[PDB]
């Protein structure tokens, strides 16, 4: 029927009706949840490869139709025009092709519809560069490069995604095989320990593997994998005058700095696929700028990654015998107070997880006041630090899974036959 | 047939066979989930026809549960309750029985962290009580059971199952012990803002409160559908600990205190499709309970404020981190001020911990353990506890505890 969503800090009461616009399965039954499962489904709109013509079409049919609906027309001659276009181009080269503002459309829905974006209240302001034409890595290399270098804007940051060629046949893919843009570089010592970043060790050793030479530190970012039209990938260093990086030091203690941190500025997600009227986009980096938790949370805290709590938490002299002292809490802390303080010291765009929510929340107001509905994962959304002092804890959510969007995907090495 | 969980820390996965055996919605639809809604008519008890599978699968469930399953005595509890159902249009559930369904429906509360020590429960059964005097009783042998002097005990009442929905018996207070709030007229408000309806109400029945900020709160218990009546918990029997802090001198001039026990009142305890809906149960307390949610909520006692001036906080931007900041040392101070006074306590680590270590006994063993993601994390320092990583099955299995509806909405006044 029609849904309603409360805020139990507010008695704020949304109504949904949205969620009647969903085509795929997000996982759940009525007798099984599974929203904290980190991938529920395998409910694609599509086949596995080149899809006959009435599995593309009815696909295309719907995302032309809401493109035309969007703006006021829906019958228009423009429209059944487009109709018949896409039909044809079906018959005769079993696929289509996306006009640039249907491109740019579709680009804005699939991030408004990213159920598990807190920052989605700029969704119409986005940045699509085109990409297309695209035909080698070489080419991939300079398109990635001016999206950082436009994106990072001396420190301003912007939202943008660059779009490559469509997937075709599947055995052309283009791929970025980085899981972002910037990554540090994680190194496996001879004595079982790490370091650097612990979760690139395989991606790092893949690089070095394909004759990466690399420095052994353990801020190193990492090349770029780029692979173009089902091609084996190729080795790029990104200049690092594009690679903007601000240094970590602490407004109070002094002692911070010499920790020795930096981190990058710049998030770009480049492993998703994006998806739009059935045509699948396997290239498709997309960046926006940090909420400072995702550093000082999970990249330098989470067990399998930085880690640094422990050192830190002794250079603070805090009690490590017991939890109960809640020495890793106050840790945790000080080294997110010290992440937002350096990128607000260096200009660097920056948003701290009580403004992002709070703003997340308007968002929420906004989506559901003229759409009728905003699909929100409750897991995600609510930030890994102090949750219950932010408004999303508080905020009921319902989660629904519309097209256009973004998608995983498998990692390529696990698919690619090298050549 | 099968469905995997996995630690993404970790890499662990473990497969959840049980969910086979649950019949209860989540709420969810196969397109829409709703597992962040908290709540996805009193005739409505069971018909004869609804009651007869019910009680077959508790049954069945028990007789399994202890290797008897198609034995005699099993196949004689079978056709012993349907004659009762036939008869009475109801059943009385054996004290063995009792003891198993009170035991498993904490196993199988998907939203608790604590469900590690389930199979250690005190059930205490009061289902011979008539009268609201006789409800006291019993409750405060459970309050004076359960705070055992501050090392406490884990410990449920049960009261008479309902019948026709016309003789509920009810605890109308949430919880056992409970602070009060009261609305000032200029906006303000003292005590815990939570309570203040519910503060009213016993006012209105005749409680003469102190007007303070932390009076415990009159019990009002309902029996047999009879208006509620109010009692006064003996304060010997109401253990308290006041909150200071390790470090900083100021803190004990915050004037703050917090009860010991956690005894959750106000839920419906449903076994073999019968109702008790009056079943107060409690444990002990995680930190993050007092010192996350009741002193920080802005809701709730919302001292963030209080405590970072103390602190000299620059409370102008909210990129400071004050609200973070200030928000460890007070649990901090909760849990140095419970363990100092030897009242037991569980921070949200070693809490989350255990429950990592439950849950995967639970799928060695039995093939699952349905759990609430949402309700499970800490709401502070959530993803460096292991359960944040941790990817969780939520289903609901009987006996189950379930809410219902506060008392003073659907009650008919004698
Ligand atoms: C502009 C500021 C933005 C902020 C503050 C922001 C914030 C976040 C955060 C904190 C997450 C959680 C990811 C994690 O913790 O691993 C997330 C997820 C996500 N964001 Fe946003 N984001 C922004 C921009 C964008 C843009 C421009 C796009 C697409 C064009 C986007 C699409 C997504 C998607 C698809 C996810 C899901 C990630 C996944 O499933 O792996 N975001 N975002
Ligand atoms: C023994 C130590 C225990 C600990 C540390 C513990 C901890 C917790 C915590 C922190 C919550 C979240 C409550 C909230 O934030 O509102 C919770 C929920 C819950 N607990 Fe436990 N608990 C314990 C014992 C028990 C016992 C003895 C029972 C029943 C016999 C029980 C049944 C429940 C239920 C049903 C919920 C769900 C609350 C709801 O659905 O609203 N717990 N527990
Ligand atoms: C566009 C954007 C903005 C922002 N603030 N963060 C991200 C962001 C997203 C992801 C994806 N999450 C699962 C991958 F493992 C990982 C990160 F590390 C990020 F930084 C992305
Ligand atoms: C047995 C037990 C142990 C423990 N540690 N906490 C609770 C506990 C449970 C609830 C129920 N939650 C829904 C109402 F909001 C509220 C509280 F305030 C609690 F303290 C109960
Ligand atoms: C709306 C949202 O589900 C709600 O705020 C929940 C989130 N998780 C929770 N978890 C616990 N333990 N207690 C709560 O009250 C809540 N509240
Ligand atoms: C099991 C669980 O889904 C997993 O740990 C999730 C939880 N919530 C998250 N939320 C965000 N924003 N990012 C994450 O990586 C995760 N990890
Ligand atoms: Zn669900």
């Amino acid at each position: 029927r029609f849904l309603k969503v409360k805020n139990w800090e507010t008695e704020v009461v949304l109504t949904d009706t949205l969620h009647l616009k969903s085509t795929l399965e997000t996982g759940c039954t009525e007798y099984i949840c599974m929203g904290s499962i980190m991938h529920p489904s395998q409910h694609a709109r599509r086949p596995e490869d080149v899809a006959t013509k009435d599995q593309l079409f009815p696909l295309a049919k719907e995302f032309i139709d809401q493109y035309y609906s969007s703006i006021k027309r829906f019958g228009s001659k423009a429209h059944m025009e487009r109709l018949e276009e896409v039909n044809k181009e079906i018959d005769t080269t079993s696929t289509y092709q996306l006009k640039d503002t249907e491109l740019i459309y579709g680009a804005k829905h699939a991030w408004r519809n990213a159920s598990r974006c807190v920052g989605r209240i700029q969704w119409s302001k986005l940045q699509v560069f085109d990409a297309r034409d695209c035909t080698t890595a070489h080419g991939m290399f300079n398109y990635i490069c001016n999206h950082v270098k436009y994106a990072t804007n001396k420190g301003n940051l912007r939202s943008a995604i660059t779009i490559f060629p469509q997937r075709t046949d599947g055995k052309h893919d283009f791929r970025v095989w980085n899981s972002q843009l910037i990554r540090y570089a994680g190194y496996k010592q001879p004595d079982g320990s790490t370091l650097g970043d612990p979760a690139n060790v395989q991606f790092t050793e893949i690089c070095i593997q394909q004759g990466w030479k690399p420095p052994r530190g353990r801020f190193d970012v990492l090349p770029l994998l780029l692979q173009a039209n089902g091609n084996d990938p190729e080795l790029f260093q990104i200049p690092p005058e594009l690679v903007l990086e601000v240094p970590i030091r602490h407004p109070k203690f002094e002692w911070f700095k010499d920790l020795g941190l930096k981190w990058y500025g710049l998030p770009a997600v480049s492993n998703m696929l994006l998806e739009i009227g059935g045509l699948e986009f396997s290239a498709c980096p997309f960046s926006g700028w940090y909420m400072g938790t995702e550093i000082g949370v999970r990249d330098y805290c989470d067990n399998s990654r930085y880690n640094i709590l422990e050192e830190v938490a002794k250079k603070m002299n805090l009690d490590m015998r017991k939890t109960s002292s809640l020495w890793k809490d106050q840790a945790l802390v000080e080294i997110n107070i010290a992440v937002l303080y350096s990128f607000q010291s260096d200009k660097v765009t920056i948003v701290d997880h009580h403004s992002a929510t709070e703003s997340f929340i308007k968002h929420m107001e906004n989506e559901y006041r003229c759409r009728g509905g905003c699909p929100a994962d409750w897991v995600w959304i609510v930030p890994p630090m102090s949750g219950s002092i932010t408004p999303v804890f508080h905020q009921e959510m319902l989660n629904y899974r519309l097209t256009p969007s973004f998608e995983y995907q498998p990692d390529p090495w696990n698919t690619h036959v090298w050549k």
